[PDB]
C-alpha cells in the first residue's frame, strides 16, 4: 500500500467519534503523518498518539467536550506511518447542533509542527 493519494499539504482534517475512533479521513493524513484515510477509519488517535502523551491527548478532548464550540489546542507526537512520533498540534471542535445542542463527532484539525524522527 502507502499510496500519496497526491501529493498533499502537512495539514490534515479528519471527522471522528468522540473516543478517538476516526470515522472520515482526508488524504492529506498521507503527507502529514503517512497515514492513508483508509489506515485510521476505525482506529484511535491515541492509538498513534505518543504513550507520554495519550492521557494529554484524553485529558483535552474531554475539555473541548467541557467548551463545545470552542478550538482547543492540543500537541502531542502523532505517529507517522515511519511509527516515527512527530510533534503534531490538533485544534479540538465538537461538532454540535444548535438543535439538540447534540455532537455528531469532533473534528480533528492536525497542523505537525516540529519533527524529532526525519533526519
Amino acid at each position: 500500500g502507502a499510496m500519496d493519494n497526491v501529493c498533499q499539504p502537512t495539514e490534515f482534517i479528519s471527522r471522528h467519534n468522540i473516543e478517538g475512533i476516526f470515522t472520515f479521513v482526508d488524504h492529506r493524513c498521507v503527507a502529514t503523518v503517512g497515514y492513508q484515510p483508509q489506515e485510521l477509519l476505525g482506529k484511535n488517535i491515541v492509538e498513534f498518539c505518543h504513550p507520554e502523551d495519550q492521557q494529554l491527548l484524553r485529558d483535552s478532548f474531554q475539555q473541548v467536550v467541557k467548551l463545545k464550540g470552542q478550538v482547543l489546542s492540543v500537541m502531542f507526537r502523532f505517529r507517522s506511518k515511519n511509527q516515527e512520533w512527530l510533534w503534531m498540534r490538533t485544534s479540538s471542535f465538537t461538532f454540535q447542533n444548535p438543535y439538540s445542542d447534540e455532537i455528531e463527532y469532533i473534528i480533528c484539525t492536525n497542523t505537525n509542527v516540529k519533527n524529532s524522527s526525519q533526519e
